[PDB]
């Protein structure tokens, strides 16, 4: 795996090698069990801790905006979901990671550092046109991994708002001194974030590792 930060902070973190959070998405083709063992082993290998993010119940935003009745979209993703979940148990198992350490971004709906960010993320998406554009784009490409249309992506943009408290504060979350959130794709938002271009911050001690097989 190689990979590419953000800012020249990301890159200090990257290089203590404490901690990386490995974010698994219920709905993309990246994800099979064979490359979920790989990426695991690697991050394994290169970090001292590894913890694995997979996707909360707003998952099923995505579906449902796509026209699947709420009923079937949120078994889909309970499916699926817990599907990513055995795949990377097994696979932290092997390689002597933790089988615990695998959260989804719903697990902390009643914390209060989750819940902070939550308000902060969400302040900044009614208050600042252009974090709510940004926003809208990010759920648009989520919906990606038939026209998308604005209605489907003010329903798929709570997915957005629920995961983004883990790209820019993953360790008030977790408990961790310091993580890189590990990922396959680039994160577009997370470069404005870090030109302070919005009302949200992204903390000193957070990181996005972008990596690519
Ligand atoms: O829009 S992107 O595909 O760049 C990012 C996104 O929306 C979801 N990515 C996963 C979701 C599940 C947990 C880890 C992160």
């Amino acid at each position: 795996f190689k990979t590419e930060t953000l800012t020249q902070n990301c890159n200090e973190i990257l290089k203590r090698r404490r901690h990386v959070l490995v974010g698994i998405s219920p709905f993309n083709s990246r994800f099979s069990e064979d490359y979920i063992h790989r990426l695991i082993a690697w991050a394994v290998r290169e970090f001292q801790s590894v913890s694995v993010l997979l996707a909360g119940k707003e998952a099923a935003n995505l579906l449902e905006a796509l026209g699947t009745p709420h009923g079937k979209a949120e078994r889909k993703v309970r499916k699926e979901v817990s599907r990513n979940r055995r795949f990377a148990e097994k696979a932290l198992e092997a390689h002597g990671g933790n089988p615990e350490d695998i959260h989804t971004f719903s697990d902390f709906a009643n914390q209060t550092a989750y819940r902070n960010l939550r308000m902060e993320v969400e302040a900044a998406f009614f208050d600042q046109t252009h974090f709510r554009n940004a926003c809208l784009e990010m759920s648009h490409a989520a919906i990606l991994g038939v026209e998308v249309s604005a209605d489907m992506l003010e329903l798929a943009v709570e997915y957005v708002i629920a995961e983004l408290p883990f790209f820019i504060a993953a360790p008030d979350i977790l408990g961790v001194e310091e993580t890189l959130l590990a990922y396959h794709r680039p994160w577009k938002l997370g470069e404005q974030i870090s030109r302070n271009e919005f009302a949200v911050k992204m903390r000193p001690n957070q990181g996005y590792l972008m990596v690519s097989e």
